[PDB]
């Protein structure tokens, strides 16, 4: 008693729109640090049935009959993520269950700190996460500024993090967790001296890669899991799995802590689990641990390298000088143009790339700077020598948007106005759509 | 530079478990209330790479560029969201970004309530969720009598829920919410009068309708939108779409509700909303305004009807005697065993459903009690004349269950030794096997 009838048929004006989403996405130059695109294995696994199936609680102790298939499925992804971070099932656990990266860190903070617990995080124009967190002043942006107490830590001037800010503030706030791995920061991280500090102030150390994991996992970067209590990360970003998070913790660092972060995954705060996602995690995991993802996580930063050597060679301005990663931000303020405009025009001319504040920077809502990644075109099969390319189409854009400010203003309804039907604009479209409609398509 | 081998030749292993899931789910009589299963063109959705984006935000207030065909997405959703439970975008808004029903629940609450706020809903064990502000004495199971200040109030003797006590409740406790609608009620809801309450005391109204969402939808039975400030339900149960949920708020009775609620989403509690979820609901929401939907909802009521008609026949007893909607509770007390030692024995004949309290029920552990529903045998094009055998089938696993606690014991792993090989067993997983089988199977 159901309507069986393909996508195409049942439904031709969304079916519409995801053909033009798709169209979109192979012709863009996609420069979203946090972007990258799955395989088919990935996605077939996203579109199973294994979703119709309610499975709360954990494998073997569910709260519902018919769950002997699916509890294999949740142990072979534990026992894939324990392996794709070289860490031993004895000494560190995994909970496979957080729906996005914002859920699980909330889940393992409160499962650390609980309600009015203290925490430390770095600011948002810094590089740091909402979810470490974020507050301004005139409101309590994210729920972690809110259940729990924040205080945030800023980078320097020159855009690192300050080691000397962060004791000096641990030792005045004494926080339960220190937060630190970030979602717009370009440099590797001390974890060593965090848990130097986190040991002075009897905290815990909390480790968010999301944004660097397939670093970690391939051991191209530092590895949090020599000196973290807690590591969580997404799977969607530089890991090139489907949309879902990870919460790894220290069994042997801290007794009791898997009841502690299993309870606060679920009852404290899911219910069902989503099915098609774990099994999603379970195959990209797979792939993660292989040499061949070495490569590609190799070439992400032999691309990005590349990208900050020839704008530098470009006359742009990049925060820290250079990169150590997948990502980049740019300082915009020699051309006094914002991150907001540049977003537009790039746009307009199918890059996708964000807005992204820089150190200087007071206003989230108009940022000096744009964030840039690889791992995206990386995947599509760009090498360095395709970097000079990315780079010279993102300088044209800055140009052009020099010109469009003089022309219509500073006002970004005034600014938009010029990008519609601009020749060089179309031009540099069509320059993009060329290369990049191409290029390997997943 | 990814793999583009299908997921039977990249990951045989995980294909396999999934096959055997497949094959499971098609063999099984699945009872279990909160379940559905969703045609190809909701699990094409899924499986899309529109979950590729990153789009923080809502429409046209995008953190990234490139979310063109997003915004059509997630404004179509929201579009159909409100046409399918017939209200006017001029008086009702909805979010389509909420991942699961918990995560909806807990940021509709803080939008409503915030940190420390106090709230109301039904017990556990009386047949509420657990984001209903559920706490045991020993712990808070949830982080919605954490975070927030709840009270819990409970059905009377026979099951249904006393009004007065809500009441009684109010007065004292002053909360600023109150919820009704929930996860095991086999009864419809006096939302007017929850209303009389919540005005009395000046407490919004909060009701999550997932468990008989499409009901209130195709109007058979009573509609919360008449009073509620507050509509949450998931939409993988009986709306038979994606594991997602929808918030929907009352404009016209609440102004400023809408960035309350919208910031809550995000970015209070979420980062970026996974599209291939809003594509999904958005084309299960077409199908739920059709006739040919509500056709399928009257099934599952005729059915339900039906099938505790033939449960009261064969001398079960049920909560509140009976039903008006998808929903049973079996009371098991006059056979001397529990729903866990039912619900392995139902598993062991391929019979999907789970344990659930009752109102004499102040074990969590073992209760006295399965819940089964309609829904998913429905969607399978099961009648009312095949649920005298769905009755027949549990009578006999009742049966079963008796004699095998007489012989092993009391004791669930004692009883459990009992299962494997059992010829009556063995001859009713077959007879089940047989009948659904051949049942017609998204
Ligand atoms: C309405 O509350 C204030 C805000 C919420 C998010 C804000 C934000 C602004 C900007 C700018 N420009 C940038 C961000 C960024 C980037 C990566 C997009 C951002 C930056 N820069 C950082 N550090 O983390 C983030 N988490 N989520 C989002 C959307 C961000 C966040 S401002
Ligand atoms: C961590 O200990 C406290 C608990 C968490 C879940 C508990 C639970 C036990 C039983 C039993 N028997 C039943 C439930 C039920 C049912 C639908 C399965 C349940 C019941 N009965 C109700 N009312 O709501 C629920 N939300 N989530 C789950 C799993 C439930 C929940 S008790
Ligand atoms: C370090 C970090 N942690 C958690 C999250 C949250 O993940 P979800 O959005 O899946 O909730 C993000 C998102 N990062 C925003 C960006 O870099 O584009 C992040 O950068
Ligand atoms: C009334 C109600 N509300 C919210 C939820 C939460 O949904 P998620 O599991 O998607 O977070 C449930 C789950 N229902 C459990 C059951 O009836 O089987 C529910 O029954
Ligand atoms: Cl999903």
């Amino acid at each position: 008693m159901f309507n069986n009838e393909p996508l195409e048929q049942i439904d031709k004006e969304l079916h519409d729109i995801l053909a033009d989403e798709e169209k979109r996405q192979r012709e863009t130059i996609n420069l979203i640090a946090s972007e990258n695109l799955t395989n088919g294995a990935v996605r077939e696994c996203l579109g199973n049935r294994v979703s119709n199936k309610y499975s709360e609680g954990y494998p073997k102790k569910r709260y519902y009959g018919g769950n002997d298939f699916i509890d294999k499925i949740e142990e072979l992804c534990q026992k894939r993520a324990l392996e794709a971070f070289n860490v031993s099932d004895e000494e560190w656990g995994v909970n496979v269950q957080p729906l996005s990266g914002s859920a699980a860190n909330v889940q393992a903070l409160y499962a650390l700190v609980g309600v009015k617990g203290k925490i430390m995080g770095m600011h948002l124009c810094s590089g740091g996460h909402l979810t470490h967190g974020f507050f301004d002043e005139k409101k309590k942006v994210s729920i972690t500024s809110d259940m729990f107490e924040s205080k945030l830590y800023k980078c320097n001037s020159q855009g690192y993090v300050d080691l000397d800010a962060v004791r000096e503030m641990a030792l005045s706030f004494k926080p339960k967790v220190i937060i630190c791995g970030y979602t717009s920061y370009p440099r590797d991280i001390d974890y060593q001296q965090f848990r130097q500090i986190c040991d002075e102030v009897n905290a815990y150390l909390f480790a968010d890669i999301s944004h660097i994991s397939s670093f970690v996992a391939c051991n191209i970067l530092n590895n949090p899991f020599l000196h973290a209590d807690v590591v969580t990360t997404t799977t969607h970003k530089i890991l090139r799995g489907p949309r879902s998070a990870l919460i790894f913790f220290n069994k042997k660092r801290n007794p009791g802590i898997e009841q502690k972060i299993n309870s606060a995954v679920f009852p404290s705060f899911q219910g069902g689990p989503h099915n098609n996602k774990i099994a999603a995690v379970a195959c990209q995991l797979k792939e993660v641990h292989s040499p061949a993802f070495k490569e590609y996580t190799q070439q992400v930063l032999l691309n990005s390298k590349a990208l900050a050597k020839a704008l530098i060679s470009k006359q742009i301005d990049l925060v820290t000088n250079g990169t150590d990663n997948h990502l980049i931000v740019v300082d915009l303020r020699k051309f006094s143009i914002t991150g907001s405009k540049l977003q537009e025009t790039c746009n307009a001319i199918n890059v996708s790339l964000n807005k992204n504040t820089i150190p200087s920077d007071v206003d989230c809502v108009s940022p000096s700077g744009v964030r840039i990644g690889t791992p995206a075109m990386t995947t599509r099969g760009a090498k360095e020598k395709d970097m000079e390319f990315i780079a010279d189409v993102l300088a044209r854009a800055i140009k052009i948007t020099v010109d469009l400010q003089e022309q219509y203003g500073k006002k970004l309804v005034d600014f938009k106005k010029g990008l519609p039907g601009n020749a060089q604009l179309q031009q540099l479209k069509q320059e993009v759509v060329t290369w990049a409609g191409a290029l390997p398509f997943p």
